[PDB]
């Protein structure tokens, strides 16, 4: 019966294997060249922003809200909105939706620099230690005497998460669940792995290695600091400003400055129109001397829906495409790999070349970001036969770059078998638009490959 009520738990039927994710990838990618485009010599490097991007844009929202599921994560994903409600995954899953419902009619997203979309990337904290995570919903297809079901719930659901973390949106501790006369340095340290093991037991063994300071309340980061699988962290003060292309230092367990951008008091302006102003005067400066723009968010609404399409529109795929859009945890990684991996290309024969790079993360978690950009100088397009690549790379995308060329390389060990699960998914609901977008946009995160070549056939 579809119009029947049904409260449930929300929940997604995969999740990505976090905990199996390998924490070292060994890169070979062997190029061979065209017959009279034999070169003399070829070096590369890891250039300071993924996908070659000029300038950094990094958003996490904090206090685990309702609405970075239904107005942050919808409107990068393509997925459908509404002007005052809040929906659950049930309520996507079910048809149930509110009455007001509608879509962008597209995603959110930048290039990768050669050809393929990159969908906007978050953080969101997490209420792990919560047990109002564990709320259900109310789902009724067809019910209009009210719209209840669709209201904000403090926070988000477990199953709203879990969903979240399939399209790569990362996590960050912020408030803990203790008494406030508790929240001394020391009990919150020893509250920290409690709410991490909430964390795995809910997001496929995911590590979470982020803090998003809370209230301005300083004994969380000396906490946080004591606790070693907290890898990065995030504040408005005692931080450390962001500068990507001078940033020389590790970044290991460095809070990195972050600003709200609230507007003054009666103005009538919002917090996306202080970042568009902030932004535009960011990007009158040269691209080396600019700073990160590092945003936190709190509640996100319509506003923040049209400043993102604004994005879109203006730095990422339908603008100039300048901008690396994404979530403090896959920048981090990002730096770590470029610090410590140093890519090294090497002739094999006349017409053969081998690129190799290895991605270690740190000794605490698997990091969960392992792709990166490698530039190839001397090398164009034009010049190449064939490129192969071994097992540890499981997506590899490649093409010119202003004089030079660019490899996108992706080691994440189970994406083939993810695509297939939005393969799987558009099979079970093929007459939904969003199902066979998502599974296009996964399947062309692979590598060519017979796996490539099949689910590419059962999503034509
Ligand atoms: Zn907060």
């Amino acid at each position: 019966d579809n119009g029947k009520r049904r409260d449930v738990i929300c929940e997604t039927e995969f999740i990505y294997p976090f905990g199996n994710e390998t924490a070292d990838k060994e890169i070979e990618i062997t190029i061979h060249l065209k017959a009279d485009r034999q070169v003399g010599y070829l070096y590369t490097e890891i250039p300071t922003l993924k996908y070659n991007k000029d300038w950094l844009f990094l958003m996490t929202q904090d206090d685990c809200m309702h609405s970075a599921f239904s107005y942050t994560w919808a409107a990068i994903h393509g997925k459908p909105l509404s002007y005052i409600y809040y929906c659950d995954l049930a309520h996507l899953q079910n048809g149930d939706l509110p009455p007001d419902y509608y879509s962008l009619g597209k995603t959110l997203a930048t290039t990768n620099g050669t050809g393929q979309e990159v969908r906007f990337s978050f953080g969101t904290t997490v209420a792990a230690d919560d047990d109002l995570m564990n709320t259900q919903t109310w789902v009724q297809n067809g019910y209009t005497r009210d719209y209840f079901r669709f209201y904000k719930k403090t926070m988000l659901v477990w199953g709203n998460l879990q969903e979240m973390m399939n399209y790569g949106v990362s996590i960050a501790f912020h408030d803990l669940n203790l008494p406030d006369e508790d929240k001394t340095e020391d009990k919150l340290l020893a509250q920290f792995p409690v709410a991490q093991s909430m964390i795995r037991e809910k997001l496929n063994n995911r590590t979470c290695k982020m803090l998003a300071e809370p209230n301005g309340d300083k004994n969380y980061i000396k906490a946080a600091l004591r606790y070693d699988k907290i890898r990065t962290l995030c504040a408005q003060s005692g931080a450390t400003k962001l500068y990507p292309f001078q940033e020389n230092g590790d970044i290991e367990q460095v809070v990195i400055e972050r600003a709200f951008y609230d507007p003054p008091e009666g103005s009538g302006l919002t917090n996306p129109d202080m970042i568009k102003a902030a932004i535009l005067k960011e990007m009158e400066n040269p691209k080396e001397e600019r700073a990160a723009i590092s945003i936190g968010a709190h509640n996100t609404d319509t506003g923040w829906v049209n400043f993102l399409e604004w994005l879109n529109d203006t730095y990422g795929r339908d603008g100039d495409d300048s901008m690396w859009f994404t979530n403090q945890e896959e920048y981090y990684e990002y730096y770590y790999y470029r610090l410590h991996s140093k890519p090294e290309i090497k002739q094999v024969n006349t017409h053969t070349w081998k690129l190799t790079l290895n991605l270690n993360g740190e000794d605490s978690a698997p990091f969960y970001y392992p792709s990166v950009t490698v530039n190839i100088f001397g090398l164009k397009m034009g010049d190449i036969e064939s490129i192969k690549s071994n097992e540890d790379v499981t997506g590899l995308s490649y093409g010119d770059h202003k004089d030079f060329f660019m490899l996108n390389i992706d080691c994440r060990k189970y994406l083939a078998e993810h695509a297939e699960n939005f393969v799987k998914r558009y099979e079970a609901n093929p007459t939904d638009v969003s199902a066979k977008a998502d599974a296009n946009y996964f399947v062309n995160m692979l590598k060519d490959s017979d796996k490539k070549t099949e689910l590419k056939k059962r999503i034509e």
